[PDB]
């Protein structure tokens, strides 16, 4: 059937279709070509999602859900995840070592969602969303996810799409995308274009090139929890503070405060980027009193200069990478909502000595413009041809070796899909088990990068110690998620070799589980 593009946002989300020669981005059933990545249960029992569930977050607060792509494919105890709860008005508990969301879905009755559930939820807004406008049914998908995403958010982001019954065919890096709908229908030699896409939850930049409908990425780098929402809780930290020096009173008690206020500094953050100064006027703020203050574009820089100067570190990154400099950039395209902030484009203007940025350019839209132009690719009811895309590993991947160093086996920056292998033997005799500990990140000891998973080889034969030859491979597929597999290569009575491992993520029972409920 038809194919479609989803960018799936931290706080908004969009959907776009490539046919007859075109790209079309679908507006949902309020005539809004972008949705709130919101859900909601009233006490009533409807659950209500998109532009509906963002308008009633200050009347019911505790059973409005969002933010979750800052919690997919995370553990309880990370320092962001902590950060984060601090300003979400619902309930995350631990389960399973994971963030879990726990609300009143209506009736009285008490329910525990997955991250993943969560955006399933949002994926069936904006599948249904196109199925209004194409009048067919949707089953097949291309997905984005922030180019630094880790192994374990790109697989729950998959999840989430098998959950929403969408056979996600594609998980596509967000600058990627956002190129794709920028070069599309350039026809002029070689050209080196840097992406910097800073959105409502993540950052990242890519630096690719791009040639008559050849797309390849060169280098990349980011932040998974840099965007909208940290610029956010600055402000609301801010106001927290001074309503605390002018009151005695601590907001943080109420929710419909700490939501009401965090409605009012979206809309100042809006303001001020065509104006100076901004007011926050809320109506029955805290106890029945009101709350009426100034924001200025001077202050709303001040609290933020720090995360905002941080997002030029990741430039110098890829140019290094690269091996290029500054002035062999052609082309800067700017996406995600927050590169409207007139200090990021300061910033990014200044840093390549007075460059502007490409006009004709959607930040909230490119994304999915991109997405919508990869899923036609895949589909011969769609394809248009002259559209080839080489993307890369974000993550330098390695083995845990020993006094916890970390060994590289496939660099940063490498082409996907890749595979890797190497022969494993035992340490002591008749060793019916060999672990190994795969490391995500660029530090030489496994303990300050990301653990991806500890692997088990087991039913190894009995031998004599360094007797054994398991050849494991590692492969890195299209969509950047790796799979581990095992061959005895031995001289002698050999055995199949079973890979059990430690990782969080979602099996297909679950997911069944989960696919065979949400229709309540």
């Amino acid at each position: 059937g038809t194919v479609v593009g989803i960018d799936l946002g931290t706080t908004y989300s969009c959907v776009g279709v490539f046919k007859n020669g075109r790209v079309e981005i679908i507006a949902n059933d309020q005539g809004n070509r972008i949705t709130p990545s919101y859900v909601a249960f009233t006490p009533e029992g409807e659950r209500l999602i998109g532009d509906a569930a963002k308008n009633q977050l200050t009347s019911n607060p505790e059973n409005t859900v969002f933010d979750a792509k800052r919690l997919i494919g995370r553990t309880w105890n990370d320092p962001s995840v902590q950060q984060d709860i601090k300003f979400l008005p619902f309930k995350v508990v631990e389960k399973k070592t994971k963030p879990y969301i726990q609300v009143d879905i209506g009736g009285g009755q008490t329910k525990t969602f997955a991250p993943e559930e969560i955006s399933a939820m949002v994926l069936t807004k904006m599948k249904e969303t196109a199925e209004a406008y194409l009048g067919k049914k949707v089953t097949h998908a291309v997905v984005t996810v922030p180019a630094y995403f880790n192994d374990a958010q790109r697989q729950a982001t998959k999840d989430a799409g098998t959950i929403a019954g969408l056979n996600v065919m594609r998980i596509i890096n967000e600058p990627t995308a956002a190129a794709i709908a920028y070069g599309l229908d350039k026809r002029e030699g070689e050209k080196n274009i840097l992406v910097f896409d800073l959105g409502g939850g993540a950052f990242d930049v890519s630096l690719l090139t791009i040639d008559n409908g050849v797309f390849e990425v060169v280098a990349t780098n980011g932040d998974t929890h840099l965007g909208g929402e940290d610029f956010d809780q600055r402000v609301m930290e801010h106001f927290i503070k001074l309503y605390k020096k002018k009151t005695g009173k601590d907001v943080r008690k109420d929710n419909r405060a700490v939501q009401k206020l965090r409605r009012e500094v979206e809309k100042a953050k809006r303001a001020l980027s065509s104006q100076h100064q901004a007011r926050i006027e809320i109506e029955s703020f805290f106890e029945g009193e009101d709350f009426s203050e100034t924001l200025t574009r001077a202050k709303f820089e001040e609290l933020n200069m720090d995360l905002f100067r941080s997002t030029m570190k990741p430039v110098q990154k890829v140019l290094e990478d690269s091996d290029l400099k500054k002035s062999d950039i052609d082309e800067i395209v700017l996406v995600g909502g927050s590169t409207r902030i007139p200090k990021i484009q300061q910033l990014v203007k200044e840093f390549f000595n007075g460059k502007e940025p490409s006009r004709g350019i959607n930040p909230d839209e490119a994304v999915a413009y991109g997405a919508a132009v990869q899923a036609g690719v895949l589909s011969g009811d769609q394809d248009t041809g002259d559209l080839v895309l080489l993307d890369v590993c974000p993550l330098t991947l390695g083995i845990e070796t020993v006094g916890g160093v970390m060994t590289k086996l496939i660099p940063r920056n490498t082409v996907v899909p890749t595979k890797k292998s190497q022969i494993f033997s035992t340490a002591s005799d008749n060793q019916p088990t060999v672990t190994i500990k795969v490391y995500e990140g660029e530090r030489p000891l496994t303990k300050d990068n990301h653990l991806l998973g500890t692997f088990d080889l087991t039913g190894i034969p009995p031998a004599p110690r360094g007797v054994p030859q398991i050849e494991v491979t590692f492969e890195i597929d299209v969509n950047g998620i790796l799979r581990v597999t095992a061959e005895d290569k031995g001289t002698g009575n050999k055995n199949k070799i079973t890979i059990t491992n430690d990782q969080n993520r979602l099996t297909p029972e679950e997911i069944e589980r989960m696919v065979n409920d949400a229709e309540k």
